[PDB]
């Protein structure tokens, strides 16, 4: 579990996010499709961008960006009380997307950095700390959820 002073520092560092949902949708996906390019392959949607620019260009890619932000702003602002937010995405991943537990982490990668990247001062190392156990708090949850459906 996360402290109250781990989830300040973590939902202070959002707040920022929030000023521009789609820039850091769309540089967090991009991330993820660059140092991993098996994760683009998952989506019938994007699979045609083969280029930074062309990613960068792409209006669909930006939305859904916004889509992934702003359904993970949902959960963190839980503080761990996420139980109706995260069980349907579990569901939808496991079953319909095919989305194994790696890639969850893959993208968790690409959103600290970026939150490295565009906020420097706010986000120190124990920013850095306590978002990364917010988002393994995340994976943890979506993992039982997994093993449950029988998708590890
Ligand atoms: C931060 C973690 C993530 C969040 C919050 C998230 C959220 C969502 C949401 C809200 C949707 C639309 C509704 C739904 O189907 O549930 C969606 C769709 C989808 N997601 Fe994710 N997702 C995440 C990570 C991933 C990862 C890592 C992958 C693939 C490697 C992925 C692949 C997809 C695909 C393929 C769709 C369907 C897209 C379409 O055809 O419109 N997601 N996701």
């Amino acid at each position: 579990v996360l402290s109250e002073g781990e989830w300040q520092l973590v939902l202070h560092v959002w707040a920022k996010v929030e000023a521009d949902v789609a820039g850091h949708g769309q540089d967090i996906l991009i991330r993820l499709f660059k140092s991993h390019p098996e994760t683009l392959e998952k989506f019938d949607r994007f699979k045609h961008l083969k280029t930074e620019a062309e990613m960068k260009a792409s209006e669909d890619l930006k939305k859904h960006g916004v889509t992934v932000l702003t359904a993970l702003g949902a959960i963190l602002k839980k503080k761990g009380h996420h139980e109706a937010e995260l069980k349907p995405l579990a569901q939808s991943h496991a079953t319909k997307h095919k989305i194994p537990i790696k890639y969850l982490e893959f993208i968790s990668e690409a959103i600290i950095h970026v939150l490295h990247s565009r906020h420097p001062g706010d986000f120190g190392a124990d920013a850095q700390g306590a978002m990364n156990k917010a988002l393994e708090l995340f994976r943890k949850d979506i993992a039982a959820k997994y093993k449950e459906l029988g998708y590890q």
